[PDB]
């Protein structure tokens, strides 16, 4: 169980702070400086530095993701986290460990044999420095028209003493004659275009004097070129520290690695301390080139650093990220695909609630953001959703990345869907539990129906619908023409149209007297068991009456077809309210 | 849906980096410096400066968590995460917005009446600055042996622009007679130990100049003093920058505040940018003394900073957090009950996979790791469990915090029909077809011709040739039909009536030894547009002259769909 700290409180521990001792045993642990080295860069000017250009980006997700999974990708998994990284307009990807996986070896074979990798796409492989191992993943890419060999050894002080008991020159061969096997196997195959990637793995637990070692001692044997370049990866495999001190860490690094021109300089951090995003951020603004990481955040334990988080980071900052995120529900859905594990509901952009706002004054507030924003749109003559964003509470347009902004209610166990459900037997589609919140907000069980009521189901101008006569085309793949007896504005008039089913007909139908009802999605349901039930119809339609607004219609009926009418009726006074 | 970045590269890119421009609409945001402003720092010193005390921790969760959630607190969630904040060690405890929330009066109310507060534990109600906002935050404090008053008005330039409407000198003076209320209603109620702290809320978003001197005026106001401190606690309301630009945001304003030893100068990260840990830590090496966050980061959409990851951070690197997290999954349950949501399996210290292995490489090393600490221990005749812990990829003893080291040794249809097909299965169809499929890895298109084959291609016992539906025109009317059918190849006429076209094509099949008893139904678009197509699903329990089944149809006809999808139902029924 929990037990409160009860030690005496620290020597110059000032009044105001009542703070306690606890007895949670911090002697087994050391400051950083002394569990690896001390980091001194008084003349650094990564502070300094703000980022103005997207870094190379690589993603991972296929290899180190892959690895973390309970349930790691099937076939079928790894192809589609394959598309949609390369469909984001990702270029340089992480496919596997072929030489240490067969099913990596089967999907690397796949992506090759059925020319799955576009020509400006680099795929990547990893592999320890056993020469076998280094054959076998060059036997993996054959035919690949260029790769990047990913090898690698531990090189941090505990490893080197705990789990090799090697001094430096047996752990810097051990990278050296890996380099070697690779320059001896390229050569053996002309066909590939091939490139080099090196980590000195546990990097953030390593002398620095022995990473730019152990790395120039590789580049030496590689031989690379400014048009040639290596990439030398540099992963907090455990996030030992505060990101300044990583930062520090690469700043020095591109300093003082030999052959700097020759170095594309590789950041792979990941979570342990948290802080994984900052250390990808402040160690690009330290003179890093590329960055590898993994969308949302996955891989080992707590992760690799969040592409999408460094991404739109930018983007919402004004720089271009050079990766698309403008559907990011597509990318969270895809990923919880493959990875089988959810993105939380607070994750940076893509969680669930994060274009939400709970709190009255937040809600008022981006109300006026909103309105100012379309008023400088209209003195502007321009499109408000091209303008500078300047809302409260919203770093970006939830709209950006294809979501929506949501002011949530609370009903006097409880919400909107849950009460509409049970005490009404609505299932309402979750962008018209949008739009209703956003009406409300202008509650009870009570008060919240009577206004669902007022605005979807009661109003009856300008549109109201008397009757209607509907004519389907027996035959299969016909068309169903309508005639509805209508009152606009409280005047009975007749219309009539045409379409490849009974909605499209009305919509037809209504075109010819004034209200163009371009039609977003449909959805429908029984409002129990029965042949017998009501049909629950909901449309959501861009309607234009004799400007276009977005909304929804409700209609409920005994007649699925009829309910699917009524619901466009709704939508057409929704627009008009 | 997402379209492959297709634009120029910049200038000056190099032939390394063949990633093209996005068509992002960038040009809707600005760099931060122009946004707001430039770094006012000259020579910082948060660089250099290693984190060797823990901060003051004040626990927001009881408000600004509370706020944030689908399930708000009921009463005995509160008192719950109450007790926890103050076993675990916490002296601050933000417990409501009483002027605004009954629920939160009451609450403050109650814990004072009930004499529930610890005498080393002070609590902290939120206000804004309105004066009978003010009077009734005191009221709710009515009795409390010592409370922190925090008020609070935006200071961004945005909301000043847009949201009051007001110049620098109008919310200066929100903030100055709010203040000086606070200090009217403390002379008011008498013996308690009135504290206060100010807020310049949108901090992030605000002029460093500007947010200095509404706070130096606030200040002179409470005139606090080094006994009786004020509290300037300064938000990430949005997180809008780089961790180490709010930090030289805060070690300037540590520099620059007037009557700097009565300050106690707070941070409140919010996660926006995915960094609010690292602007806290940065922060307090910045010179902040304070730290609001809560447990497990909850709070308005990402949240507040990470309690429990900050406390640990310090813990793993050999300082005392003097806050408790011997058992963190003791925490976490607790937190997760009382908030509803879920620490995600990646949280650091928190999270169900963070003390896993899935590697033989590392299983290996970790083992290495433990076996000489283990020898070390022998050696100098102590416990394990005392000594320097050396363990590659295992940052802390997961025994250090209540947890063990673990060494490690669906079909997709939901998404995959969406995806490939446009089709949104109801769950139980969802199941019933995934298991069709697991007894069938199967490809997503052979998942397809497995569903078609199923749902789609069956025309035996049933096939629906045509039919006539005479709708009725009125509300309420009748509805007939009249089908030709084939049953199990014998061509034959149905008809049928009911109060829809469903109904009528079910009256229709009973004559001829087909009882659909409908169960449940869903139709949606596959597209946008008033000519898409339409995916209708039909369960039903069927008795062929009384088996549960889904049937699908598709049709450009909402109707017409329907009635494919009780066709469906009966074949799959067979
Ligand atoms: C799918 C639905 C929007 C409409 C369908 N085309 C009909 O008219 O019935
Ligand atoms: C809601 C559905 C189960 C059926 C509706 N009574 C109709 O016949 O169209
Ligand atoms: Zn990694």
């Amino acid at each position: 169980t929990i037990v409160k700290p009860a030690g005496p409180p620290r020597v110059g521990q000032p009044s105001w702070n009542p703070q306690r001792a606890s007895s949670m045993p911090v002697n087994r642990y050391r400051p950083f400086a002394e569990e690896v080295e001390p980091i001194r860069l008084r003349n650094r000017t990564w502070p300094d530095r703000v980022i103005d250009r997207a870094p190379l980006w690589c993603a991972v997700d296929l290899r180190d993701g892959n690895q973390a999974l309970i349930d790691p990708m099937s076939p079928a998994r790894k192809r589609r986290m394959f598309d949609l990284l390369v469909r984001m307009g990702y270029k340089e990807i992480e496919v596997g460990f072929p030489s240490a996986s067969q099913t990596d070896f089967d999907f690397v074979r796949e992506i090759i044999e059925q020319g799955a990798i576009p020509d400006d796409v680099t795929i990547q492989v990893l592999t320890q420095c056993r020469p076998e191992l280094i054959e076998r993943t060059f036997q993996a890419c054959s035919g690949a028209p260029r790769a990047i060999v990913h090898f690698y050894n531990s090189t941090s002080i505990l490893q080197r003493r705990v789990v090799f008991r090697a001094n430096r020159a047996e752990v810097q061969a051990i990278a050296t004659d890996g380099a070697r096997k690779c320059v001896e196997q390229a050569a053996k195959y002309p066909g590939t275009q091939w490139r080099f990637e090196y980590s000195p793995e546990s990097y953030t637990g390593t002398e620095l004097e022995y990473a730019k070692q152990v790395c120039d001692a590789v580049g030496e044997v590689i031989a690379p070129t400014p048009e040639r370049p290596i990439i030398f990866n540099l992963p907090a495999t455990v996030e030992m520290t505060t990101p300044n001190v990583y930062a520090d860490s690469i700043e020095w690094m591109s300093r003082n690695l030999a052959n700097r021109e020759s170095v594309i300089l590789s950041l792979h951090p990941h979570n342990d301390r948290g802080t994984a995003v900052a250390a990808a951020e402040l160690g690009f603004a330290a003179g890093a080139d590329r960055i590898e990481g993994c969308l949302f955040g996955n891989g080992e334990r707590t992760g690799n650093v969040c592409l999408v988080t460094l991404g739109l980071n930018l983007f919402s900052r004004g720089v271009d990220p050079q990766i698309d995120f403008s559907n990011i529900d597509e990318i969270r859905r895809t990923v919880e695909y493959c990875n089988q594990l959810p993105v939380h509901e607070r994750h940076p952009y893509g969680g669930d609630l994060v274009y939400t706002a709970f709190s009255g004054s937040h809600q008022d507030a981006i109300n006026k953001g909103l309105d100012a924003m379309k008023l400088d749109a209209d003195a502007a003559d321009c499109d408000v959703d091209d303008m500078l964003w300047q809302v409260p509470y919203l770093p970006i347009d939830p709209r950006d990345v294809g979501r929506t902004y949501e002011a949530v209610i609370r009903v006097n166990k409880g919400g909107v869907a849950y009460i509409m459900k049970t005490d009404h037997g609505l299932s309402l589609p979750r962008r018209l539990q949008i739009e209703f919140s956003q009406v409300i907000q202008k509650v009870s069980p009570k008060e919240m129906w009577d206004a669902f009521a007022e605005e979807y189901l009661a109003p009856v101008r300008p549109l109201e619908r008397i009757r209607q006569h509907v004519d389907a085309a027996d035959d299969d793949g016909g068309t169903t023409s309508i005639t509805a007896t209508v009152k606009i504005n409280g005047v009975e008039t007749e219309i009539s149209g045409s379409g490849n089913g009974p909605l499209a007909a009305f919509v037809h139908a209504l075109a010819d007297v004034g209200f163009d009802v371009a039609v977003l999605d449909y959805y429908e349901h029984a409002m129990s068991a029965g042949d017998d039930a009501q049909a629950a119809a909901y449309v959501e339609a861009s309607v234009t009456i004799a400007t276009s607004k977005t909304v929804w219609g409700v209609g409920i009926a005994p007649s699925i077809t009829t309910a699917s009418l009524r619901a466009v009726v709704s939508a057409v006074n929704r627009a008009a309210r």
